[PDB]
């Protein structure tokens, strides 16, 4: 498999099926204690629908608009694990080769289908070259996710 | 947008790139203490380019045979949290309407592009609705991931 062939074909797709493609850019500064970043996705349908198929987790809650409609939350709700997919994309971004070695999230809010969801993080520690930081994931005002990663960086 | 159509249409997309379909079927038994359980899928190229649309991690480790040679880890590996993300299709399989509230884990091992990734879950916990699960991936008889989720099941 040609993968760079493959991801263009399917940026394509993705693009024509209302996905935003995000370019890759390496964000600026020195890494150190401190450091802060944010990165910001919108999370539609075809979000939903590849990260059910890739995953397998095609439940009900996030896609049938009348069975979510009577649960609790009254709708259709993206997966708490598309929402912080986007934290590794944000860490991606980090000067360096950035490998993830540990993640803990708890959810607080639910996101909706055509939610932007916007991460903020914080480098709260360093040892070594491993990187501790603090991140909270909100759509506008309101967090919907908030924990900790850690990350390696080469 | 309607959802189950997009669905479909990607289905049939996702199959011809060499995506594997998981079926939607909830595990049988009654949910209690010790309760265990166990998913598994495989995860290609596809999935992985799949993943960096929807998240917009582009991480080259992930993509760029060439480039993650040179890296510690001798090649590709495929994100984390790609692989952590079967542990949601794990536990949305479990009887009633399931919903993530916190989840954490540490990974172990690297995960190669085409690596059967397996999910063992163990109930450790019952508070209410809220259900603790011990949980770990595996690819063959290797641990790659381990940690714990909490989710509350309606």
């Amino acid at each position: 498999v040609k993968m760079m062939s493959l991801l263009e074909e399917m940026k394509g797709i993705y693009s024509k099926k209302g996905g935003k493609v995000k370019p890759f850019e390496k964000f600026e500064g020195e890494l150190k204690e401190g450091y802060r970043f944010e990165y910001e996705k919108k999370l539609c349908e075809i979000d939903v629908a590849m990260f059910g198929l890739i995953s397998g987790d095609l439940n009900p809650v996030h896609f049938d608009e009348d069975f979510a409609s009577k649960t609790r939350f009254g709708g259709r709700v993206v997966h708490g694990m598309l929402t912080t997919s986007l934290v590794s994309a944000a860490v991606a971004r980090l000067p360096g080769t950035v490998v993830l070695l540990e993640q803990s999230f708890r959810y607080t809010s639910p996101v909706r289908i055509g939610d932007v969801v916007r991460v903020e993080g914080v480098v709260s520690g360093v040892e070594k070259n491993r990187y501790t930081i603090d991140v909270k994931c909100y759509t506008g005002d309101k967090v919907v996710a908030e924990g900790v990663v850690k990350v390696l960086i080469w």
